[PDB]
């Protein structure tokens, strides 16, 4: 009732917050058994996302003996691509000193070829279907990999999912996709691939917990807080997350909060809502307005203090 | 004949490379006695640049007992302001973990108020004029502070300057100021204040060594190199420079060959190793017009500056990595 770690897969798109989320999960083996990561060419260049995912894995394995796990690059392609400016952040992280410690680089170069052979969508399907226990899939990128799995395998996949904890959408607040051709109502992870979002969010065979902008707007990354990691600079994870956050000091802790829920389910209350995902090519493309028969459990009023305490504790692990 | 240290002041504008330059100088006390820093509100927000300068000073002082020194915010104002996107980098650095170690933050808070009372221009004039030995001023921001000192004090100031080693200009290559109102021939530190550059660069009373884009184009900040700092991650100065560089390695790809270069770091490296580049005497005709060529430093004649040529990539590399193993 404690002593059994949730079995988890992180399905992410390699920006700074995706990696803070990965650190939260992987640094808490008591609560989380991370059996796999998928990386999608969305808010990153996938090769950089792949390398950074690899090196973080290796670093934690060295320091706290968390298991190694398979990592796969998804071949999903954008309906609507992220701005290039944003996508470079995983390149920067790849070059960071904390991600080039010689032992980690040596292990990753050894492990990289086997992982290079994986297809990400197929890996997500295989990890979930072979798992002994039901799996919690943490989706911090677009929903394309989940959608592919559901379409290809149906019940054989969805029956093995405990729940899907998703960062995406904006229900009662504005979105964050501000383009000449959009109205500002949509959120980027949905907008990257709306039909995939529509297939997963309102899939009747799966429990979705949704961290939409409604909740994530509540946890901006701010200097006053980020400065706190200096007191912890001896810990590699504090160097990692302090730097990720300092490069960002808004930028919100979007994906990190989503992973925090898996660690502490009381962090937010949940509201069942039926959503009508806009898959049109109009200016409201990607919107997730209230539709009815509930699609998702929307996170509400996340605890800033609980979040804060969890991030700072986790970054003292090593 | 080789065993002495040069007295140096760093006059900078607080972007990432300005701080690598500062680390190079301050980490080499055998070669350099850093007696002061000036920070200008150019390629940074000055309050951030001030704080980062402070915390780097304190960190070195803790680790290797380099002296503390006065720091002053210049009140110089732009003729042409820097893009805001670029000026945030010192805010990011101010929030980094390697610049919030509790002992360093405590010392800086104690030292800040005395330093806050300085005027940057006046401090530059005072440090140079009181110094026992002639001073090398390393200028890695705009030339506004040097210009002010020359104009206010003349030879009382300039007679005390050993030489002025400057990052700025583009002589035989294109510039880096790309605006709807400019032609691309100008470099940003000149462009920020062209009359100040014209006053200092062709001041007949001072030796200027110029690291213009000609030389700096040769040292782009590249992933394959920056990854090297990981082998040195136990050293705080490797964390610092590795991060500053790793925040910068994407620009070459994003901007189609227009890299983030080690501009100011190479300029400081010259002070540490004068053989890193050869020098060519050139007369320059600084364009102070309001046309699209504003800030250009074309060849004019009676030499203004000694322009750095063909810097040694390997020497630079070896100097950066050794300096970052100091602590
Ligand atoms: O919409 C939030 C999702 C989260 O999964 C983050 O990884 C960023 N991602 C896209 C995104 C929206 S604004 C924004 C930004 O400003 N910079 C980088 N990425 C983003
Ligand atoms: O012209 C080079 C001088 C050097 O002193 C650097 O500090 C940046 N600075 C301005 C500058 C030019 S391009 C560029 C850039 O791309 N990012 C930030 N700063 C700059
Ligand atoms: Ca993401
Ligand atoms: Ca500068
Ligand atoms: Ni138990
Ligand atoms: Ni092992
Ligand atoms: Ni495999
Ligand atoms: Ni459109
Ligand atoms: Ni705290
Ligand atoms: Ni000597
Ligand atoms: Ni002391
Ligand atoms: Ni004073
Ligand atoms: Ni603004
Ligand atoms: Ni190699
Ligand atoms: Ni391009």
């Amino acid at each position: 009732g404690s002593h059994m770690a949730k079995t988890v897969i992180l399905d992410h798109d390699g920006n700074k917050d995706d990696f803070v989320a990965m650190i939260l999960l992987l640094s808490n083996p008591k609560k989380v058994n991370l059996i796999g990561c998928i990386c999608t060419d969305a808010d990153c260049f996938v090769e950089n996302g792949f390398d950074v995912t690899g090196k973080i894995m290796c670093a934690m394995h060295r320091l706290i003996k968390t298991p190694l796990f398979p990592i796969g690059k998804s071949t999903a392609t954008a309906v609507n691509a992220f701005p290039t400016e944003w996508r470079f952040s995983a390149k920067n992280l790849d070059d960071m000193p904390f991600l080039n410690i010689v032992e980690d680089v040596a292990l990753w170069e050894k492990l990289k070829p086997e992982n290079e052979a994986h297809n990400g969508q197929q890996l997500l399907a295989d990890l979930v279907m072979k798992s002994k226990e039901k799996v919690t899939v943490c989706v911090t990128g677009p929903l394309s990999n989940m959608a592919w799995c559901i379409e290809k395998y149906g019940e054989a996949f969805t029956s093995k999912v405990e729940e899907c904890v998703i960062m995406g959408g904006a229900v009662d607040v504005g979105g964050n996709v501000f383009l000449p051709t959009t109205d500002g109502s949509a959120e980027w992870n949905i907008y990257w691939d709306p039909p995939a979002a529509k297939k997963v969010l309102c899939c009747p065979n799966i429990r979705c917990v949704l961290f939409s902008l409604d909740a994530t707007n509540t946890v901006p990354v701010r200097s006053v807080d980020v400065k706190g990691f200096g007191a912890q600079n001896q810990y590699l994870l504090s160097q990692m997350v302090g730097t990720m956050w300092a490069m960002s000091t808004a930028y919100y802790a979007w994906d990190a909060l989503t992973a925090a829920y898996i660690l502490e389910p009381t962090i937010a209350t949940l509201e069942p809502v039926a959503l009508d995902v806009d898959v049109s090519k109009g200016k409201s493309e990607g919107r997730t307005p209230r539709a009815g028969k509930p699609c998702v459990h929307v996170a509400r009023n996340p605890s800033k203090q609980m979040f804060h305490d969890l991030v700072f504790a986790s970054t003292r692990v090593c």
